[PDB]
């Protein structure tokens, strides 16, 4: 089928599965695995830090941080549409005790004067505020992009109080490519970034954090609670670097689909866009459909598109590597026919 | 001095020190706790009490007897249990707060229907709804029944527990004429202060359903506020409870006194909002901030404590007497001439 | 009844009831309660160090004093059969998110050895350990003094690995009274000692941390989120002030009627051992009757003596100021009576 | 190359393996679309007897995904007093379900249930609840020893009758029912959950399974994307895993058979080891006559292309899996009898 629900159903590639099977691996807990402990010394290089971690998943990734970040009863600043409050199961509170402390942002954007005054004073009632975490090409807000000024001047903030800062960088690479920021600048103005590799990048499985050395020791042991320690992982890595290595420059095909797939739907008759769509998402509202978003999931479905609602009236389509130019034109085909249904 | 920082530096009064039977609360032997708890729930119009050593045990374990780890709380964004709990619920209880903005600690029902989490394995489950009755943070503020009335109905609608923090609940009703017993009514659990109005030294007391209680109520052994022979602070919070709630509506005159006259000094102040013992003063028509402008008033006889860079919340209390609401206003008068 | 529960039970002298009522308050939020702040000068001096902090409960006390030394993940190590383990309901792994490592020891004497060999080495598997806790004046073995010689041989094992040392001084004076050892030469082998004010030192209120002035800050934020941060608390400081003062010497009075009661109960024939009593605790064993240790202890309650049973086969009794030499004697009169009945 | 005896951990894909990883059949694991995670699922949950299973990134998830899932925040768990999840888990229990560990010293691996029976906390406002106990089957600790299925059906009984959850760290739990001959599905009967490994004497690459109830393993899988465990297209690592649970559980039993040849020869030589004692992978040799410590014979060992793990200043593990053949057995024994005439 043609799959606009996201980019997380990104199959290997044939290089990937011929890597797969050749990889070189060991024991990963003995640090032992040759395949991952490149793609470590790779991520680091890549993005101008000492060490980095490879990890199951974008949300251990984050979590790892936090924890490597903080102490019980600590605040975190963040986004109040980030994934790290809306998605990650309630994780902080459980695995590291600290506080969620939303702030609101315009597209991912928190304004800094609006962080700098979540900050806590030094009082006994005051869980201490220990990290920012800003989220960049922000999921919820339909792919946008973080403004590098935006970010530095929130690292300028969290450096004059002594705060750490962690990028929830899942598509950071997507962001370097629609702004033309180099990943290493973003990373600069932060403490840790997770990037997935899983995603627009292709790999099966995982994602990596990257930081100082001490940092990193830190989250590998908290990996290590939280059962992130695989054995030979390096079959999984062998994928990942080529995911980072090989499929970074052509994320640039999956924004250009997604603004021809945004242009046309507009064209069409349906509720989009363009001219918010910056990286690989187009939100689709259906206030002008016979159905709502779950009824037009699954008339999709039955023509041979998935995509997913995330509210009663709107629906979210997500380019990547397996929806090609061919299957944009298609699925805009079926969208031309169920227009003449539904509107 | 003239101490208008809080209704917690209330002291005993005379009849509470001759007060203060007792027996080893731990095996649930101390006459006086159990008279006060009895009384607190016959009050309240609920099955059980728990007497605790400060409102945020009483939040704190009423937290822990509603939800499971991972779960996540509604409540105000400005609400005490979030600001000034030392991000207790995430060490305690492992739970999530999920801020609802509020006008005047009064959260839109259709937004707390919004932020209930859905049933999926991203979300944490929203087992609790918290509500701030006489909200500190806008002012001591009054929630409007009819906005406890809608969101009870929503968390029955849910199958969500709601926990009313009536650290000045009394006030509340004192200024809106709504009995206790009737806010209590559309909420699971309410915790309400004995030392801060109403004068007892020490304490607090949590109200609700008996298998509630009894998870609270080991939740307090946890934490360690279960107490030997308790009985001692107990009856001074009879006393608390019985004898110093009527009084509280001189507080009120003190308070809506003092804002009247300030703002006829020229302080920025809004003497239609003050309906209980609490007044915010801005400081952005002065020459300094809020920290500054309150070591001024430190050093003239007056204690305040800022609650933001441009923000003063001035409280009035037992110990207040509107003798020292003049003597104060003299020196705000003054000080205005300075700063302003 | 004749209450052999616990030293809990003591009530309130008439000396400490006048100085409830008479006592002059403040707030202790603000540290403005003038006598629960002479209460930790008098604490702190008397324990020979720089700081105090009072709480409502041994267990509060026991708790912040962990969490102050402690990070999520830690490991304590701590005798197997003390209160911290058995009787303060898992708070260590909820508050603090440490794991106990419980270790043998003979009469609360942990084998120094065995304590160094608990002691985790530096591997990802392993949490760190970074507190050892002593209990004094042992209460499950039967009120048993821990030598002095034991706490300063763990103390340099500690400071050899950078550990801090707890000792849980719930009944630390009963230990003073009977070994001669000053409560400030047992601290001076500790980082924190917790000391109870509500068991023999008849106070109805609360315990004291003493330690350094950081940890004191540190477990004085964590009363805070506890729910230990009260207002006007000198009316319990008061008490707890003649408690410290005025009510160490006559603990030598219990000690006296607990070797009276066991040396008593020996010549009647139960099954006890006087040559164990050096503090206020008499463990009683059942083997000799004809009845388990809870029907024991219903026979004990129907004939007016109430006391609690530790096992199937042993009963503690516990002397403190509200069980006199008579009240003692009319025990044994009822102890001979059911030794007729069930040996 | 050396020998490496350190642990079965270090087993390495079989070619049968690599060509099904690389060309597994994938699907986005997080919507259940994964063919291959389905297919080893279904069948981890079959060959346990179980209704439901799921696939975590390791044994440690395993075990914690599953007393997140049958405890609540203060309860206590049950477990041996040398298991796994209390000495080598990262005190994990601790920080994310919130429990504490109730040790009962055991009998090699088997902790009395008169013992476990009188661990149980009574009802108590100073007690934490009993909600679970945990009993690790072949015990590593022990030298890798078999926990009799009358054991595990005696404390089931007493869970029953206390309304307890019971969980088996089931690791290396196909090498107990290799050497007992008792089928997993009868080992699992007895208790609510079991996690297994197929990254050790299986020799998939990476992760375990945990097996039980649908209701249990819903709330399992909940706990699973709060760790992180939650991954997109893992089927290429439950390629592996398949092939580790339908064609390597059989050859287990080469790997005894070459544990028990090392330790009779070791005892031959000298060495304090107990061939009595061993019934699965695992030989545990102790210094006690020889004039150098635990980690001084490690070093030796290592210098003369023998790799081995001290878990005691006294006490060396010897593990076997299928990266050592009996060959490799021969050559580590041939340098053990030297090395017996430099330390002894
Ligand atoms: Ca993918
Ligand atoms: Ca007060
Ligand atoms: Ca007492
Ligand atoms: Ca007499
Ligand atoms: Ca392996
Ligand atoms: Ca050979
Ligand atoms: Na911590
Ligand atoms: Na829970």
């Amino acid at each position: 089928m043609i799959d606009l629900r996201s980019d997380t159903v990104t199959k290997p590639t044939e290089e990937m599965r011929k890597a797969m099977a050749q990889a070189e691996v060991g024991d990963d807990v003995y640090g032992e695995d040759p395949t991952i402990n490149e793609l470590e010394r790779l991520a680091a290089e890549t993005f101008g830090k000492e060490a980095a971690l490879f990890v199951p998943s974008g949300t251990m990734g984050n979590q790892v941080s936090i924890m490597a970040h903080t102490q019980r009863g600590d605040e975190v600043i963040l986004e109040a549409d980030s994934h790290i409050f809306w998605y990650e199961v309630g994780a902080m509170a459980v695995l590291s005790g600290v506080m969620p402390h939303p702030v609101p942002g315009k597209n991912g954007a928190m304004d800094p004067d609006d962080v700098r005054k979540a900050i806590r004073p030094r009082n006994i009632h005051f869980p201490r505020t220990s990290l920012i975490a800003i989220e960049n090409t922000h999921n919820r807000s339909g792919g946008r992009v973080v403004p590098l000024e935006n970010i530095k001047e929130i690292c300028t903030i969290a450096k004059e109080h002594g705060i750490n800062v962690h990028i929830d960088g899942a598509r950071i690479f997507n962001a370097s490519i629609a702004s033309g920021v180099p990943v290493k600048e973003y990373a600069g103005y932060a403490d840790s970034v997770m990037f997935c590799l899983s995603k627009g990048l292709c790999a099966p499985v995982g994602s990596v954090v990257v930081g100082d050395r001490d940092f990193i020791e830190r989250a590998r042991k908290a990996r290590k609670m939280l059962g992130g320690g695989m054995r030979q992982a390096g079959v999984l890595a062998a994928a990942g670097i080529i995911a980072l290595t090989k499929m970074v420059d052509r994320l640039k095909e999956d924004h250009e689909n997604a603004r021809f797939l945004a242009l046309k739907l507009k064209e069409i008759g349906y509720s989009v866009n363009p001219e918010d769509v910056k990286t690989n998402m187009v939100i689709l509202r259906t206030d002008n459909l016979k159905v709502n978003a779950h009824g037009f999931i699954e008339a999709l479905r039955n023509s041979g598109v998935l995509a997913n609602a995330v509210s009663d009236t709107e629906i979210r389509l997500v380019t990547h590597k397996d929806v090609s130019r061919n299957d944009i034109e298609e699925a805009l085909n079926i969208f031309e026919k169920l227009f003449r249904k539904f509107s």
